[PDB]
RNA sequence: UUGCCUUUUACCAGAACCAUCCGGGUGUUGUCUCCAUAGAAACAGGUAAAGCUGUAUUUUUU
């Protein structure tokens, strides 16, 4: 259990870093700043995965406490 | 922080910080150079030349 805890923590940290980075990027993209074509694709990918995660979490929520 | 862009150098041109560099000033020492190269002149005056002053009838002195 302790290991599972620790890893859960560290991925939450990493996850936090990721999500915030993504958010920063998307504002940056909106602004129309210098940004790497590759970087923009990366951000698109991240934000998609993020969106899917959000979405299916909402599905879970819907299930877990009725319509 | 913007721009070109989009990958970095290289860059756009603004900011704030800072540094580098091309030079500069004096002052003092010292050297290098070109010229030099005297160990004593005044006083008494005269000569000539330079620095100031001078050319009584009510308050300065007639
Ligand atoms: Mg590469």
């Amino acid at each position: 259990a302790p290991i599972k805890k620790i890893i859960e923590r560290y991925i939450k940290s990493k996850a936090d870093a990721w999500v915030s980075a993504a958010h920063y990027n998307r504002e940056r993209i909106k602004r129309g700043a210098h940004v790497e074509k590759t970087m923009v694709k990366k951000n698109l990918g991240r934000l998609t995965r993020l969106w899917i995660k959000n979405e299916q979490e909402r599905q879970r929520q819907i299930q877990k406490n009725g319509p």
